[PDB]
């Protein structure tokens, strides 16, 4: 995909008891048995899923990844064996079901292998069932290798990455113009309006690559909410809070929360001239994304 990337990183792993059966007396009972081989509460708009815990350094609470492949390696009976998910796979709820003949003093062991990729529970992603007597020894399998590839945004370095900030909900790009004889913003369908994100001390620092009145670059909430770009200072009316941890990524769905008026976000507004505002307790969704290449 156009601005993400794959990576390797290792994931947890667990064989849980999950139904198991003793017939003491005679003769063979029969039992049915349901098993749902899928991703907890997995949503169907999208396969994008936001960090519930870390992924080691890669990967922290809060963070958007999409899981490519997971690759668990088990150690069972006296044997080892290995096991990979697809994309599809990891992201489907397959209910297998069937009959299982017990037979007399013996017990059935089906063993429940699930995945925990950060958050995303992945519910009996294996199973390998296991008959024997009663009170005979079984091999209980051990995981010796659990892995996954995940899918994330390129990442945005700070003052140096040119972006374009999309508000999500309108579909539309924050754009500059005109207004009060100083840079404004306000939402647009142009793909040609460029931004730079910095950090510092203060915050975060939204400078724009599109201003008409030269040094007049550093996004800032005015009194009245309307959001206008001023000359770099160490005033906090231009400074951010961006509620993700970093690294900021391609596709990353952020808030703006501004320094000053400590509870008032950056978001959509129809005022009489332009549309983007700092608005009291209230906090719009804006998409990061790294720009392409232009021709030349
Ligand atoms: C994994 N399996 C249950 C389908 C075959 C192995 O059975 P067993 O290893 O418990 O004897
Ligand atoms: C008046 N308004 C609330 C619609 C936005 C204008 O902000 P400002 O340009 O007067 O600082
Ligand atoms: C927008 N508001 C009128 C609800 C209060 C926010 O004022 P402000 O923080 O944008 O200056
Ligand atoms: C006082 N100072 C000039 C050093 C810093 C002031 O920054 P500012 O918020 O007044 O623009
Ligand atoms: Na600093
Ligand atoms: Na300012
Ligand atoms: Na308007």
């Amino acid at each position: 995909a156009e601005g993400y990337e794959q990576i390797e990183v290792d994931v947890v792993a667990v064989w849980k008891e999950g139904y198991v059966y003793e017939n003491r007396g005679s003769t063979s009972v029969d039992q049915k048995i349901t098993i749902t081989k899928g991703m907890k509460n997995v949503n169907s708009e999208t396969r994008t899923v936001t960090a519930t815990h870390s992924i080691g350094s890669t990967i922290s609470t809060g963070d958007a990844f999409e899981i490519g492949s997971v690759e668990v390696s088990y150690s069972h009976s006296h044997e080892e064996s290995q096991v990979s998910m697809t994309e599809t796979e990891v992201y489907e709820s397959k209910v297998i079901e069937h009959t299982i003949t017990i037979p007399p003093t013996s017990k059935f062991t089906r063993w429940q292998l699930n995945a925990d990729v950060g958050g995303a529970d992945i519910e009996y992603m294996y199973l390998i069932d296991e008959v024997t007597p009663i009170g005979g020894t079984q091999s209980i399998p051990q995981v010796i290798t659990s892995r996954a590839k995940i899918i994330v945004g390129r990442q945005i370095i700070l003052g140096k990455t040119e972006i374009r900030i999309k508000h999500a909900e309108r579909k539309e790009y924050m754009t500059v113009v005109s207004r009060k004889s100083w840079p404004a913003a306000t939402l647009g369908h142009s793909k040609l309006f460029k931004f730079v994100l910095y950090e510092d001390w203060g915050g975060f620092r939204i400078k724009t690559l599109n201003t008409m009145y030269s040094g007049y670059e550093y996004a800032y909430s005015s009194d009245q909410g309307g959001i206008y770009f001023d000359q770099g200072t160490d005033n906090p009316k231009q400074r951010w809070a961006i509620n993700k941890s970093l690294p900021l990524r391609h596709g990353d769905v952020v808030t703006f929360m501004n320094k000053y008026f400590t509870r008032s976000g950056l978001c959509y507004d129809d005022g009489p001239a332009t549309n983007v505002y700092c608005l009291d307790k209230r906090e719009d969704k804006w998409i990061l994304e790294v720009v392409g290449l232009v021709p030349r």
